[PDB]
């Protein structure tokens, strides 16, 4: 399922709520966790200080972090859980990220995003926009709230050529890891476009016409997988609009959405108005 | 200086600030402008419609949003400022936006970028962050709340090979832009680290020396141009914390930053945190 994750330590506090969600996930569909966290101290290239002093502070730094990171996750090595603590020194984060996911060929990537208030949007970081760009492997954004109470997994699908392969992969996915970490009930969500009032101008019957075929796009693809119809969504809106109230109302933990550095504007859309975990994942090919 | 300017319309609202800057620009600096608007129904895909609706739809669209930007921007060619206004069905509106760019060679390209409130952040939208990181030509993001009186332009620099040459296109630039607009006085800040006390443990002979190659760093490009030492800024602390402190502080109006899909760490995680306009610049090489 996802045997390979990689963790990204977040050095601006203690707890880690993305490597907490690669334990819950471990002890439940197993896999191995890469705990990683690269670091810097630009003060590291300001002839100012020693080459000696350069090195002693450079490998000072990735001792104490291995340390720090060792102390937080304590619990979880001594529970046995098997978690590899890799520090490194690199200026981009992102790019370190995503040569240590090529490198160690990482499966799923986990990282924590802020959620300021419930109110409002999970913040998502420069670091976090380039991960989800261009990041190979899914990357699993880890809001730091509480997960909801039953919550469910909401998945958007594109319902209007090949489209339909990347479709048939999210849906396969979502569902093989909502059944094996703890039956989390799947959601499937089309949204279909009214045409605006005011473009009017240049018929309901399009309504109607157009509710159609994504409906019956919308069956197609549950029935591929035998999913119920009352956890299948068919919702006229814009994509951002209808996605996070879809998610509100269901109590969706998650959203989920696949790809097209840039993800197609549903997505791009979308990410910036979640109130919930993301996982984003692009086609394999 | 620009001779031919890129507005992007903003199609969700009348008021259009970019061309509004665009035209206050033009009548001090010269130079043509293009009011561009790229638009889209998606229900321009949805055998749902006949092929003569799509297009009557699509032509429909064209010309009327092009009388609602002439509506807009009657005052201006009335008062004979040089505007074309083009109007474009596209689904990508960043990557209409730098076809454009390319195609008209323009050498400016202004949009605007909205902000809520006068305590928060600009929000800088998806496509904003797509042309910031990705438009060829300049980049000023004009912000909707009124130009702060006597407001400054404050430019970014760093102060730590051949960052020598773009460090000079910045302020040349800069400072020619700013004599022939107003007379805006123009400020230069560089911010220093100063080593987390945390990194501390593994000498604050490291501050007043890094605070000194800085300073000739400064004075050097300052006297390149026979910059005031007066309006030159040397700080410590990190660019996403000095900068906009020191806009603030100065009432600058706009902050110019040049960059390194990726803006280098300092525009990055800055352009988050701007109160003010924005004008982005590249290595023309
Ligand atoms: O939205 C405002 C955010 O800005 C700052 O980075 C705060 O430290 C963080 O707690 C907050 O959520
Ligand atoms: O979508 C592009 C994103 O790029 C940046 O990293 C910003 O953090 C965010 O405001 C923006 O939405
Ligand atoms: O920050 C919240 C923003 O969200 C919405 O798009 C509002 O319409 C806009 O007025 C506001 O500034
Ligand atoms: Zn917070
Ligand atoms: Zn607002």
């Amino acid at each position: 399922m996802y045997q390979n994750m990689l963790v990204v330590i977040d050095p601006n506090q203690d707890d880690q709520p993305a490597l907490r969600r690669a334990v819950y996930l471990h002890q439940r569909i197993g896999g191995k966790i890469k705990a990683f966290l690269p670091i810097y101290d630009f003060s590291y290239e300001m002839t100012l200080l020693s080459p000696d002093e350069r090195t002693a502070m450079r490998q000072g730094v990735i001792s104490q972090r291995t340390a720090w990171i060792r102390e937080q996750a304590k619990y979880y090595l001594e529970a046995g859980v098997p978690i590899e603590i890799k520090v490194v020194w690199h200026n981009r984060p992102f790019e370190a990220i995503i040569q240590e996911v090529i490198a160690g060929s990482h499966d799923l990537v986990l990282k924590m995003a802020h959620q300021h208030d419930r109110l409002e949007a999970v913040i998502f970081t420069p670091t976090d926009w380039h991960l989800l760009r261009k990041c190979p492997s899914p990357v699993w954004m880890v809001k730091d709230q509480p997960w909801p109470e039953g919550g469910k997994a909401l998945v958007a699908v594109n319902l209007a050529p090949y489209h339909n392969a990347l479709n048939e992969k999210l849906v396969k996915e979502t569902l093989q890891l909502a059944e094996q970490v703890n039956h989390t009930e799947v959601h499937l969500v089309g949204a279909y476009p009214v045409t605006p009032i005011n473009i009017a101008i240049e018929p309901s019957v399009y309504n109607d016409a157009i509710r159609g075929q994504h409906l019956l796009a919308m069956k197609a693809l549950r029935q591929k997988f035998s999913i119920d119809e009352k956890v299948t969504h068919v919702e006229k809106g814009l994509p951002e609009e209808v996605i996070p109230d879809l998610a509100e109302h269901l109590q969706a933990g998650i959203v989920v959405l696949g790809t097209v550095a840039f993800l197609g504007n549903t997505a791009e859309q979308v990410i910036d108005h979640l109130r919930c975990d993301l996982l984003v994942i692009k086609p394999d090919e």
